[PDB]
């Protein structure tokens, strides 16, 4: 194999993330099968611990392991499945090394950082880079490496001596990197200046890693005086200092890497062995659109943005397939709850004109009781004037419990997550042993939209993340009426799919249809939610 | 509390351990209630895993903690009972901080090395500190830290970090920090050099540590050039570079730093509130005593030095006590072992002369067969020829095998570690729950030469290290001859002293007496093995 | 041409002189013209302001250049005639550079240390380096730089930064670098330490270069697993990590250097285009001679030794062409004097017996009056009891001082230098416009034996530093007795070479022959001395 580091310069902050995706996706585009590492320095084993309120999102692999943000980044720009093991906190290479400590699977010598977790750093990195992370099955031939941190921060020093040492035991024709820099440009006098990057190449090149590769990130682009003084100290021709100036969307960013030649470097820096076509077309039409539609996203985590970032990334990628520039108009649930109403009724009257007005309506998931009766009034408006509807993870549970509090008038009707005291319990916790990551979903019915969104086929396979299910006795009795249970597990056990058949669209599913949404296709959920928002639903169809 | 911070500077083998004792010892003689703290920044958890053939031996303390190398030699100088986690391996610290992000006692939020790991460090440090480690019970007034690498090692930035911070939050009058440096002298000029000790306190100085103390390691002592040159340089007074030149004793060092006043520093660095003139005493009687006996140790480790050191500590203080100058005969069992004789007899008859010229003979642990048959005919020599023996560990169960091959008469007499399938199996493998850390043990007998050693109390509290222990139905037949089991657990279930009737001086102990040997006073098996080897013991008695 | 930079670590004093000097003499073994550069960044443009109690001696080149030790060592060792300014100091810089700017050769821009001073040492060594320094009157092929100071040293940054520019401005193939580091073996435990020398590659490497040859200076030579743990942590084979061990003399470490291939990585390293075993039989004769000779060295600078530097050396290399093993008998001329015999008579009494036990007698140049007193009661002892003697610069004058104060017996016969009042003043201050560098001599005879011992060729080419000469007054009536001026200037100025035709050997010189001795070969006027102190001069002759 082959391997790309990128390594951060003056700040975090520069768009790591965004250069490493855009470094995966000009080599995809060659056709080569190219995988992925993030190195995150932080204690954490696993994503599954972060308060999403504070951290952002928890996003879900095909294993159920639950992840950084930056993975799904990697799953949509490079189109591949990724492992639970391709991200590499810190953690879990301490806690890989003593568990071997404490079994003696080191003889009895004394285990150290430069001999021993320096060392399972590089054993971890090729390990994971050999498994078959695309759909065809095939073994990939370069790895791109993100190192989170900055150089000469000590979270990073176990990881930049173990990439010191893996340079020579992989030869210099298989390993390569990338550092990227801020090149700042003062108001004061509006000159770009390098100095902090001239600093940054003498402390990675001291820790005894060269740039192969120096990209400035800057607001406007580098003029030739600096890409020659850049050259100078940092050891790279001016033709290998490259500049990632501001942009109106990050689909422009692999486009900025093609036409400065960084794919014309790697295919001779590595002697390794089109998509950027289609990218370059999304992006002009990411710019050019101009007629507009809304969505109401109710959602308790609304004070913050990252918290919902599969999801508006998912419907970002609709609204394109739809040729519509998309406002999302966030509403909090706990607002949108009627004790608003007892504190200062402009707060509530404005979180329902902020629905009333929307083109259509998402009900995100999140645990817990804050805001909850909020979403129920959501759906009892979205399903009383007919605006078009959809619930991922509780928005579907709390579709029943909406149908079964109003439609089959039980006036505590509830899912024992918020009250277990109540009469008509509909939802209950049914543990798989959580039921977590990839399973199978079969279709109970052919006259569904939902299944003709799905292109018909008769299964879904799908990333879950929930304990809680409709309970085997009440559904009985809920399909007398309108509301349909479109699709289940693959005996009956749990209900997956929820269908009304009265209203011209309104759905809930108990899986997150946003990981497997990719900026050429979008997933179906969210893309029948846009055609029913804008009508044209009953036209495709 | 205060806190002394002890750190190394251009190599390690610049001696810290003494010096860091050294300073212990200082303060202990002013009267203050000292403790100290060893870190270590390999990833291993505690010493158990550790073969002793490679890193040298298992030290135990009062809670069966295995610990490293210098927490006894820390318990020797300080004269102090230390706990399992005043050694502060880097491994358990991430392990400390994994556990705790991975039952969720922190709160959702990313765990990180600068606002976690270095405040976890900072947390046990504080811990550690208060507890009561002298044998009066009261709360100690400063701690010794002494921190292993050397500065700008990768291994070592969690915790200087830690301690940058540290010096803060306690304040500046309650915390110090002394740096040990190489001070070269090339016999191409025979100039004494400060380059080294520069770099190497700007480097301390960059990370954020300032040297209150420059103590300098070095052949030679220094000159008013070099003390006047590494004043200039790093920040502190000419009076405040402390010299270490080479010495003919450890016993020594605390009378260099005290001869250079760091007493009268630290009680006026720190605001603080003689031992000295016995150390003083006892280094003077190392120096002038000329009469020499010779103990020959039997012992499959041999090949290196520090897998005995607590031992040959016991008994170099029981030689000082005897007023003789020592020699160790260093024997391996595997050299005196008859099979010897099939390779080359030259070595197995200078092994035999090496045993037969010693004036006594000892047998320490170590587990499994290698050699065993050798101390099996070592023992029988020194009960054959009454030349004085003492058995530690598997020196007790070797000599009930001897004794029951060659005074029973039972030809295949083994213990179960060695061969579990022999008729007569007189040692068998005994779970407590291995028998670890502190015990009480009763003696059954008035008559034994052991309790007068001793002391004649009626019990001993020891420190073990085992699993084997005599069979209870074999023991019934054994005490019928000249073999008595002097000593025993609490209800009798184990048999932890033996010593032989007819014999000058002919014992075994279950435990390791070498670990509660002190400068000023060794433990008595050691001491009565001396004493019966020059003879005196009848005399003593 | 190629160029290689020799560096220094962990401190000065690791003999980077002899290792460039070394560097040199096995290149010159191929057959390549070299040529070199001491770099040494002291403020002092030239040596004339040194003092030669402080500095040691002055040397002298062709050019009247007085220039340091080291270009003395360098004309030695490679058999070359060096120039002023292959001696670089940084005041000879920055000098060269505010010229430049008070002129206006920069074009009133402001003028800085990385664009310009950091410019101007590069030309300077390019401009250096193509000079013919050979007597083939050929430009050279390889030139190497020492640099003077250690790396991190802020004296050093100017040269280290022109360096890292330096070698992109020649390609990789015309560029190289040597490390010199010390490898520390403390007697705590006698273990080879790595640890410094780690650090300094860690700072030459951040500073922007990397070590082609890392040169371990250690006491005991380097063992297989530090050799493998320097070429881990500074990226050169263990092939390339050479070991420079203490040797009996000079002369071997050149033949460690070839016996470790250093000459066969050069040749491909630099792609480049026998002496060494004459240099190996010099070895071998300087330690198997035993048979011993003792010279009178009587001079004011013997309270230190690189004061005669050049002298003892072409003693030494006459010795070695004499086959007898050397001893050297400092008198300082001070205690010499009659006045010691005012202060304490054992003083003075053992001057004279060193002087006397000797087998001959030189006295040295240097200029003011202390003890000139003392030497004119050696030249008389050496004249009246017909041991044999040399005098060079003050030697020559000195001699006709003593011969017309004793033999004219003009009681107050001085120089004008010492005392300008006296009648018959013989010497007197005479210049050139100081006589420096090479100057043409005659002879004026056919009699002399320093003739014959120059190969009886009609004239001398000789380096030359005074500004007193003898007076052609007086020279009129000195010349009626035994004292014959040999050898003059180029039209009889000047007097250049004094002989006594009475005695075995006694002659003056007015230039200093040390500096054209080299080790193959002695100067005539030390080989005369020591032919005539053995007694073998008239067989020779
Ligand atoms: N292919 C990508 C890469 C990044 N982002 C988004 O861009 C923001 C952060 O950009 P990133 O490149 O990761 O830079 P930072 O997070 O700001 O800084 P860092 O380099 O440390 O990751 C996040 O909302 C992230 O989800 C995105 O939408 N698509
Ligand atoms: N001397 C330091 C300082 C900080 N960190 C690491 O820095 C990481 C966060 O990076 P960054 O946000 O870039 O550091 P900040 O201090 O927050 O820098 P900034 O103010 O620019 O955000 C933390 O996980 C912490 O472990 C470190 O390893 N060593
Ligand atoms: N109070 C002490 C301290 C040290 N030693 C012994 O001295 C040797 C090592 O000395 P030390 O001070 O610990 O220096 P090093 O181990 O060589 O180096 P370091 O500073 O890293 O510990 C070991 O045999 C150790 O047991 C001793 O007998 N008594
Ligand atoms: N921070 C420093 C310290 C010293 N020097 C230079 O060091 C030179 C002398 O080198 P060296 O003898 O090796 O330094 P010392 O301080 O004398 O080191 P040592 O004690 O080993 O002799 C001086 O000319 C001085 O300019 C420097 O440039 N920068
Ligand atoms: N070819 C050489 C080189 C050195 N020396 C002598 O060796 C001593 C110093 O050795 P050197 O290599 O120059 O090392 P140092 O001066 O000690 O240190 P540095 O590397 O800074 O020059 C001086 O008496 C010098 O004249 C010599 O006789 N012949
Ligand atoms: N860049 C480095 C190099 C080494 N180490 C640490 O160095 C420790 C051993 O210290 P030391 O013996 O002093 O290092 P050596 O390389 O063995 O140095 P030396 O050759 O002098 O023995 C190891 O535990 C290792 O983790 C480190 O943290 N960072
Ligand atoms: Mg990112
Ligand atoms: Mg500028
Ligand atoms: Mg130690
Ligand atoms: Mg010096
Ligand atoms: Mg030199
Ligand atoms: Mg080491």
């Amino acid at each position: 194999m082959k391997y790309i580091l990128v390594t951060g310069g003056v700040i975090s902050g520069i768009g790591k993330g965004i250069i490493a995706s855009s470094v995966g996706t000009i080599l995809k585009s060659c056709g080569l099968h190219v995988t992925s590492i993030k190195i995150d320095p932080y204690i954490n084993i696993d994503a599954g611990t972060f308060s999403p309120y504070e951290h952002g999102e928890v996003f879900v692999l095909d294993d159920g392991g639950e992840v950084d943000l930056d993975l799904g980044n990697y799953e949509r720009f490079l189109d591949i499945r990724l492992t639970k093991d391709n991200n590499l906190t810190t953690g879990k290479i301490y806690q890989y090394v003593i568990n071997k400590e404490r079994k003696g699977d080191y003889l009895g010598k004394t285990v150290q950082v430069v001999p021993h977790i320096t060392d399972a750093i590089q054993e971890w990195v090729m390990r994971q880079a050999l498994i078959p992370v695309d759909e065809d099955g095939l073994e990939p031939q370069v790895c791109v490496i993100e190192l989170g941190g900055t150089v000469g921060d000590i979270e990073s020093m176990p990881f930049i001596e173990a990439f010191r040492q893996f340079q020579f035991k992989v030869k210099r024709e298989n390993f390569c990197n990338i550092h990227v820099s801020l090149v700042p440009q003062p108001s004061s006098t509006g000159e770009q200046k390098t100095k902090p990057t001239q600093n940054s190449v003498r402390e990675l090149r001291g820790l005894g890693l060269s740039p192969d590769l120096v990209v400035c990130r800057c607001s406007n682009p580098l003029d030739t005086s600096v890409k020659e003084k850049i050259s100078m100290f940092c050891h790279v021709e001016p033709e290998q200092v490259i500049c990632v100036h501001d942009v109106s969307s990050i689909y422009r960013v692999p486009l900025l890497l093609e036409e400065q030649g960084v794919v014309d470097y790697f295919l001779r820096r590595l002697d390794l062995p089109k998509m950027l076509m289609k990218w370059k077309e999304m992006a002009d039409r990411y710019d050019r659109l101009l007629e507009t539609c809304s969505i109401a996203l109710v959602g308790k985590y609304t004070k913050f943005s990252d918290s919902y970032a599969s999801v508006i990334k998912a419907l970002e990628h609709s609204a394109l397939a739809i040729n519509h520039k998309l406002e999302i108009k966030y509403i909090d649930s706990a607002d949108l709850e009627p004790i608003t109403s007892q504190e200062e009724p402009v707060r509530y009257h404005e979180a329902w004109q902020k629905l009333c007005s929307a083109h259509g309506v998402l009900v995100p998931g999140g645990f817990g009781v804050r805001g909850t009766e909020g979403k129920i009034q959501a759906i009892a408006w979205a399903r009383n004037q007919k605006k078009p509807f959809l619930g991922v993870c509780l928005g579907m549970q709390l579709a029943v419990v909406e149908f079964s509090r109003n439609v089959l008038g039980w006036q505590d009707a509830n899912s024992t997550e918020f009250d277990p005291t109540t009469s008509h319990p509909v939802v209950v916790d049914m543990p798989e042993h959580m039921r977590l990551g990839k399973r199978r979903t079969l279709f109970q019915t052919k006259n569904s939209v939902m299944r003709k969104l799905y292109g018909d086929a008769d299964y879904l396979e799908e990333r879950h993340r929930h304990r809680f299910e409709v309970n085997p006795v009440w559904k009985k009795c809920l399909e007398e009426q309108g509301l349909k249970f479109v699709g289940q597990d693959v005996e009956g056990e749990r209900m997956e799919i929820v269908e009304l058949e009265d209203h011209p669209f309104f759905v809930g599913v108990q899986y997150h249809p946003e990981f497997l949404s990719r900026p050429i296709k979008p997933s179906p959920p969210y893309f029948g939610l846009l055609l029913a928002s804008v009508g044209r639903l009953s036209h495709y169809l």
